[PDB]
C-alpha cells in the first residue's frame, strides 16, 4: 500500500483491492495524471462527474461505464456508494425502477389488489412511529365500518376472535394493535389462518414493533409493510406538535408555549442525534414518546406551581435550574449510562434550557455550516411556532445537531461498508 498524493491509506488499500483486473492496471498512473482529481475528490456529488479513469480498447457499454464508476468510487470516495448504487440500478434497469420508492408509498391500490386474502397485511412499524393513520385513511376512503382493537387481555382475545369471525364473512379491513406482545396468540392466529378460507375483501393488519419474537411462518405467509419515521429535525418537531394537543400548549401562561417549543426542539435534536451513533451518543438509547410525555408533565406541573395561574411571568421567574436538573437526572439522563454521556446531556441542557433563551439575540444552534445561524421565532403562540417550524429550510446538516458536518459523511461510509458486507 503506497502513499499516493491526494489519496488516503484506505483509498490506496482499495486501489490494491481492485488492482488485480486489467481495467485498472495503471490506475495509479491515471490518478497521478488526473490534475482535477483532487477537485473531483472534493466534489459534493462525484457520481455525476466521475472522471475518465477506466482504460480499455473498445467502446464500453453504459453498464460497463457505470460499474467502472462504482469500482473507482469504492476505491476513492465510499460515502456516495448508496446513491450511486441507486443510479447504477437506474443505469441497467431504468431511472424509474426505484422512482416509486423515492416517493411516498401508494398503499391503497397495492393493498387492495396486490395482497392475497389468505395472506394478512403484515403492518410493520418501527417503534416510535404509528401506522394506524394509514388504515384509518383507507377505512375512511372506502367508507365502511372498521373494528380497530387493542390486544392486551383475554377479553381482547374474545373480542378479536368474534371480530375475526365476523370479518371473515363480511370482508373487512381489521387492524389489531400491538400484536407483538402476544406471540403465542399470533402463532395461533397464523396456524388458524393457514387453514382459513377468508373473504375476498377481508384482510388483517398486524401492527407490530420490531421484535424477534414474531412467528417465522407468519413472516413466510405475510405481506410485509415496513415504514419508518421520516428523517429530519422538521419531521420530528412536526410529529411532536401533532401529538401535543393545542389546548395544553395554548394554556396560560403565555411562556408555556415557548417552553413546549424548547422541549420539542430538545427532544427532536436528541432523537435525531440517536441515528448518528456512535458520535452523537456512545450507544443507542430509547428517547421515546413516554419520555416526551414525562418531560411534558414535569414542565407543566413545575410551571403551574411557579406561576400559580399568572397570565404572564418574568423570564427570570421560570425554574430554569429545576428543569435542567430534572431533565439531566431523572427524565432523559436516567437511561444514560456513561458519565461522559451524562455530561454531554448536561451541556445540551445548559445551552438550551436557561433564562437567556427568551430574547431575540439567542440562537438555537450556533454555527450551522460555520456561517448561518438559527434563531427562535419571537411569537408567543402555538400557531406562530408551528408556522416557524413549517417554514424551516429543507436542508439539515449535522451542525444542526451539533455534530460536525462530516457526520453524514461518516454515516454514509459506514452504510457503504455495510452494503459491501451485506451483499457479500
Amino acid at each position: 500500500t503506497p502513499r499516493i498524493q491526494g489519496l488516503t491509506v484506505e483509498q490506496a488499500e482499495a486501489v490494491v483491492r481492485l488492482s488485480c483486473l486489467p481495467a485498472f492496471k495503471d490506475l495509479i498512473a491515471k490518478v497521478q495524471a488526473d490534475e482535477q482529481f483532487g477537485i473531483w475528490l472534493d466534489s459534493s456529488s462525484p457520481e455525476q462527474t466521475v472522471p475518465y479513469l477506466w482504460s480499455e480498447e473498445t467502446p464500453a457499454t453504459p453498464i460497463g461505464q457505470a460499474i467502472h464508476r462504482l469500482l473507482l468510487i469504492q476505491a476513492f470516495r465510499p460515502d456516495r456508494l448508496l446513491a450511486m448504487a441507486h443510479m447504477f440500478v437506474s443505469t441497467n434497469l431504468g431511472e424509474s425502477f426505484m422512482s416509486i420508492m423515492e416517493q411516498p408509498l401508494d398503499l391503497t391500490h397495492i393493498v387492495g389488489t396486490e395482497v392475497k386474502p389468505n395472506t394478512p397485511v403484515l403492518m410493520c412499524s418501527v417503534p416510535g412511529y404509528d401506522a394506524s393513520g394509514h388504515v384509518e385513511d383507507l377505512a375512511a376512503e372506502q367508507n365502511t365500518q372498521i373494528t380497530s382493537i387493542a390486544i392486551g387481555s383475554a377479553e381482547g382475545f374474545n373480542q378479536a376472535d368474534k371480530a375475526i369471525n365476523t370479518a371473515v364473512k363480511s370482508g373487512r379491513w381489521v387492524m389489531l394493535k400491538n400484536v407483538h406482545l402476544a406471540p403465542g396468540w399470533l402463532m395461533q392466529l397464523e396456524k388458524k389462518l393457514h387453514s382459513l378460507q377468508p373473504h375476498a375483501c377481508f384482510r388483517l393488519f398486524l401492527t407490530m414493533e420490531i421484535n424477534p419474537k414474531v412467528p417465522v411462518n407468519l413472516l413466510r405467509a405475510g405481506r410485509i409493510f415496513v415504514f419508518e419515521p421520516p428523517p429530519g429535525v422538521k419531521a420530528n418537531m412536526l410529529r411532536t406538535f401533532s401529538s401535543i394537543p393545542v389546548s395544553r400548549i395554548c394554556k396560560s401562561p403565555n411562556e408555556r408555549a415557548r417552553l413546549y417549543f424548547l422541549l420539542a426542539w430538545f427532544h427532536a435534536i436528541i432523537q435525531e442525534r440517536l441515528r448518528y451513533a456512535p458520535l452523537g451518543w456512545s450507544k443507542k438509547y430509547e428517547f421515546g414518546e413516554s419520555d416526551l410525555r414525562s418531560a411534558c408533565d414535569t414542565v407543566d406541573t413545575w410551571l403551574d406551581d411557579t406561576a400559580k395561574g399568572r397570565q404572564n411571568i418574568s423570564p427570570d421567574k421560570i425554574p430554569w435550574s429545576a428543569l435542567k436538573t430534572l431533565m439531566a437526572q431523572s427524565i432523559y439522563g436516567g437511561r444514560v449510562d456513561n458519565e461522559f454521556d451524562q455530561r454531554l446531556l448536561n451541556t445540551f441542557l445548559e445551552r438550551l434550557f436557561t433564562t437567556r433563551s427568551f430574547d431575540s439575540e439567542f440562537k438555537l444552534a450556533c454555527k450551522v455550516d460555520g456561517h448561518k445561524d438559527i434563531q427562535m421565532p419571537d411569537g408567543i403562540r402555538r400557531e406562530e411556532f408551528v408556522q416557524w417550524v413549517e417554514l424551516l429550510p429543507d436542508t439539515q446538516t449535522p451542525s444542526w445537531l451539533g455534530l460536525p458536518n462530516n457526520a453524514e459523511r461518516v454515516l454514509l461510509t459506514t452504510q457503504g461498508v455495510d452494503m459491501i458486507s451485506k451483499m457479500l
